[PDB]
């Protein structure tokens, strides 16, 4: 896992990328295609390109390089924002509060019941099943952080 | 994982909680402590409450109810926002493009290389280490989806 300052280092350098995404995208695919030419074979519109000069001249490769870094940028920013909220929760529940995963199952059961009983119109079998799965994802994320810190519970 | 409609149910359902989070929180915690009393003994500020009467009467149990459901709401929203960008990318690259994990390593190395080259000033040893881990987490997320869909990456 990444520390708070590491995630901030990644967002910090990604700001520099987004400021000239067209050029960065170009260089990254040329770096890919020259270093590992088997990768060029997946791209119908590019596999004809033989040299760095032809690849730099390809408007298609330029535009796809931007499509790739735009998508990556968005996914890393989303990953970082999930971690900024998950990490301190996991940290405190592990080391200070000392809450076994089982107890998080208990509170998950409670959340489902209170929701069924207070908002049954908005909480059918399908929503109840959706909310059940979402709370399992939340506990598995805490659980994957508990193993990292070596918290036994 | 969950379908777009499932997440939308969870998010709809969450809306009805945010209308009265104080009350919802209070009942979840009271339902938790009555059902499983060992959970009350992790709260050094609530373990003096013996009855449901004392518990409904606690200003701070109620305020802690709001803290729990707020944080849980926040984290599930960020979880869903990450998935919504991971899923389509994993889908297309597994089923249509058929891109093995190995190739995602190559493009990861290329991004790191071009950032070392073009932006040393925002990309020293620590920042490079940070990005290396961040792209590892990205590949793992993709690899986890590859398993679900049956694609051998
Ligand atoms: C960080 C890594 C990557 C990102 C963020 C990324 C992102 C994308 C995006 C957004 C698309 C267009 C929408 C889509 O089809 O899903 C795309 C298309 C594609 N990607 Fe990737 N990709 C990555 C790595 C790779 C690698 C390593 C390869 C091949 C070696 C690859 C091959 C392709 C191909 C063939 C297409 C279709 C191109 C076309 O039809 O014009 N991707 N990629
Ligand atoms: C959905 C599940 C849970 C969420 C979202 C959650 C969230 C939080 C938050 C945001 C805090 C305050 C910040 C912090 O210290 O980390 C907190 C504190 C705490 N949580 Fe949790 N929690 C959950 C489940 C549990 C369970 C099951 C227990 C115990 C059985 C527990 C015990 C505590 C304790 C003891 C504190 C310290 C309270 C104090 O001294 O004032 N949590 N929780
Ligand atoms: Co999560
Ligand atoms: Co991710
Ligand atoms: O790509
Ligand atoms: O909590």
């Amino acid at each position: 896992g990444l520390s708070d300052g590491e995630w901030q280092q990644v967002l910090n350098v990604w700001g520099k990328v987004e400021a000239d995404i067209a050029g960065h995208g170009q260089e990254v695919l040329i770096r890919l295609f020259t270093g590992h030419p088997e990768t060029l074979e997946k791209f119908d519109k590019f596999k004809h390109l033989k040299t760095e000069a032809e690849m730099k001249a390809s408007e298609d490769l330029k535009k796809h390089g931007t499509v790739v870094l735009t998508a990556l940028g968005g996914i890393l920013k989303k990953h970082a924002a999930h971690e900024a909220e998950l990490k301190p929760l996991a940290q405190s529940h592990a080391t200070k509060h000392k809450i076994p995963i089982k107890y998080l199952e208990f509170i998950s059961d409670a959340i489902i019941h209170v929701l069924h009983s207070k908002h049954p119109g908005d909480f059918g079998a399908d929503a109840q099943g959706a909310m059940t799965k979402a709370l399992e994802l939340f506990r598995n994320d805490i659980a994957a952080k508990y193993k990292e810190l070596g918290f036994q519970g």
